[PDB]
This record gives C-alpha cells, sequence and structure tokens, in this order.
C-alpha cells in the first residue's frame, strides 16, 4: 500500500466530505496564487491575474475523469513550461500497468464524488499517495495548463495538479528533465543516449524498450541560445521534450526503412520532412502498412525515419522498469 503524502488520507477525506455535504478543499495545496507559482505565476503577475480556480463540475454538466481510456491524446500542454512532465505522462499511457498505478481506478465525478482525487508517485524514495481537490486553474472557462483533446476529460489535468503539488507549485514545473518525470512515475532506471554518437544497435535498443513498456522521450538541444529560431525549418521545436511512442519498420519501394513515431506534448506542431503525415513517402509503402501506421491528423504525433531522427534530435532518454 502506498504511503500517504503528508498523512493526507484519500478515502477518509472523501468519505468525511460526503458525510459533511461539502466538496474537498486541499489545505496542503489550496486554490490560491501560491499554488500557481511565485514569480511568473506570482501574486502580482499578469498571468496570475486572469486565473480563476474552478472545478470540472462547475465548468461542465458532464465532466469525466476518463473518456475512451487514459491515452496520450489526453495530454495537450497549456501555458506552462512543463513539456518534460507532459512528455512523460504521454509515454506513461503506453504502459497500461504502470499507468494505472499512477492513476488509480475507480475515480469519478458521479457516485462518491466529493471534489477530491488521488494519484501515486515515486517520491522521497517511496511510492506515495497524493490527494488533490479538483479546483483547477481556468481562464474564460477553459483550463490554462494541461487539458485533453477530449474537452470534458480531466484525469491528466488532475495528475498535473498533483505533480505541481509535490513540487510546490505549477511554476516549479516550468522547465525540467523528462527523465525526472519518468523516475517519479516508475522508480525506474533512466539512461540517455547522445544521438550524434548513437550506438549502431540503437534502433534495436528502442524497439526492445518500447516492447517491454519502458518510457522514452527525445529532444533537440538548443546549442547557440535560440539563434536559428525555436522552431526549426522542418517544424520541430528545439529544447522541447517529445514522447517516443512507436518504432516500426516499413517497406518503402521494396526496401525496409526503420521508422520512429514521436509526439509533441503540445498535441500539435509536427515534423514536415519525410514520413510526416502529408509526405510523399507514404505513397511508396504497401497500402496495408500505410493504413496501419499513417494517421493524417494535426495531433502532435508523427513518424520520422530513424536516419532523419538521429540527425535532427540530439538526446534520447529511456526509463527502464525493474
Ligand atoms: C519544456 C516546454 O514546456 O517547452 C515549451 C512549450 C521545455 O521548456 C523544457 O523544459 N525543456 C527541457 C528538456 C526537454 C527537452 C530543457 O531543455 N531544459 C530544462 C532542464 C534543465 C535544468 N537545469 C539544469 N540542469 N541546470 C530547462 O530549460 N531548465 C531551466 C533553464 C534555466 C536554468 N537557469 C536559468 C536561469 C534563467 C533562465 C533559465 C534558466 C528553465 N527554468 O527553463
Ligand atoms: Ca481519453
Ligand atoms: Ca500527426
Amino acid at each position: 500500500n502506498a504511503i500517504k503524502y503528508l498523512g493526507q488520507d484519500y478515502e477518509n477525506l472523501r468519505a468525511r466530505c460526503l458525510q459533511n455535504g461539502v466538496l474537498f478543499q486541499d489545505d496542503a495545496f489550496p486554490p490560491v496564487s501560491h499554488s500557481l507559482g511565485f514569480k511568473e505565476l506570482g501574486p502580482n503577475s499578469s498571468k496570475t491575474y486572469g486565473i480563476k480556480w474552478k472545478r470540472p463540475t462547475e465548468l461542465l454538466s458532464n465532466p469525466q475523469f476518463i473518456v475512451d481510456g487514459a491515452t496520450r491524446t489526453d495530454i495537450c500542454q497549456g501555458a506552462l513550461g512543463d513539456c518534460w512532465l507532459l512528455a512523460a505522462i504521454a509515454s506513461l499511457t503506453l504502459n497500461e500497468t504502470i499507468l494505472h498505478r499512477v492513476v488509480p481506478y475507480g475515480q469519478s465525478f458521479q457516485e462518491g464524488y466529493a471534489g477530491i482525487f488521488h494519484f501515486q508517485l515515486w517520491q522521497f524514495g517511496e511510492w506515495v499517495d497524493v490527494v488533490v481537490d479538483d479546483l483547477l486553474p481556468t481562464k474564460d472557462g477553459k483550463l490554462v495548463f494541461v487539458h485533453s483533446a477530449q474537452g470534458n476529460e480531466f484525469w491528466s489535468a488532475l495528475l498535473e495538479k498533483a505533480y505541481a503539488k509535490v513540487n510546490g507549485s505549477y511554476e516549479a514545473l516550468s522547465g525540467g528533465c523528462t527523465s525526472e518525470a519518468f523516475e517519479d512515475f516508475t522508480g525506474g532506471v533512466t539512461e540517455w543516449y547522445d544521438l550524434q554518437k548513437a550506438p549502431s544497435d540503437l534502433y534495436q535498443i528502442i524497439l526492445k524498450a518500447l516492447e517491454r513498456g519502458s518510457l522514452l522521450g527525445c529532444s533537440i538541444n538548443i546549442s547557440d541560445i535560440r539563434d536559428l529560431e525555436a522552431i526549426t525549418f522542418k517544424n520541430l521545436v528545439r529544447g522541447h521534450a517529445y514522447s517516443v511512442t512507436d518504432a516500426k519498420q516499413v517497406t518503402y519501394q521494396g526496401q525496409r526503412v526503420n521508422l520512429i513515431r514521436m509526439r509533441n506534448p503540445w498535441g500539435e506542431v509536427e515534423w514536415k520532412g519525410p514520413w510526416s503525415d502529408n509526405s510523399y513517402e507514404w505513397n511508396k509503402v504497401d497500402p496495408y502498412e500505410r493504413e496501419q501506421l499513417r494517421v493524417k491528423m494535426e495531433d502532435g504525433e508523427f513518424w520520422m525515419s530513424f536516419r532523419d531522427f538521429i540527425r535532427e534530435f540530439t538526446k534520447l532518454e529511456i526509463c527502464n522498469l525493474t
């Protein structure tokens, strides 16, 4: 059994709120500016000024904790520099077992609802249960930070809030290391690869990692400072964490081509080179591979050849589960 962060007891708090006819408000991470941040999201900042804390049950008639699965499309970054955390959550969803350790089953906005949710994280050398109230930062009725493509879905928003909580505030999340998020979801072992020095068996390493349900993400280090833009010529975002979500081989004009699939945690802004959703390359693979693999959609997720991936990106991080 997970130990209670700060002694806060999810089921006890929930049953007591329901008995008392109230919705939970979290003393440990209250719905006030200090839970947003301290500087950029401080009490005297532009960003903070627009923000009102509202429950999904105040936003919508039918809020849902999970809709059509807890899946990577549910992870669409908002106005916070927490790409590294969101990339890890999207990777997490590909491993159903570790997903539902972090995201306990049986949580909802209907029967037993008392405005409190909980998540489990690997923190302080312990698996910890973390509670949150479901007050969320909103502006003009819309979530400011993470949201799902499914606008009535709230699990990822609540998980991001619980992760903010353990780190002190949402602002505390602005900038970080994907592998740090991977570890907090697994207690696993992280390693990283310098892609300009990729071992010759790197594609097999990625294949095996994905098969065992390890978490993988990737990034392009901005080397000069940002002095060729943040967005590259072929629509990649530098210094930005992407989730690695698949690796598959296609037969391209009778020749095997190793592909890798990645996802921008923005849920949009995709690679425009070979194997991108609209690329010609797909005209030349057999129709069955093309239909299994290519999804023509602005969803943040796209394919690159492994060759192009290693030239464009600089760093792969892999968290292996023990
Ligand atoms: C995530 C993102 O939201 O993209 C925007 C939509 C992205 O900003 C991000 O966090 N990227 C990180 C890795 C993902 C690929 C990344 O490249 N760097 C952060 C981790 C480095 C941690 N610091 C360290 N090891 N010393 C990062 O940028 N961290 C901070 C940078 C920083 C450090 N000191 C600073 C002083 C002044 C200004 C910035 C400073 C940060 N807070 O951004
Ligand atoms: Ca979903
Ligand atoms: Ca796409």
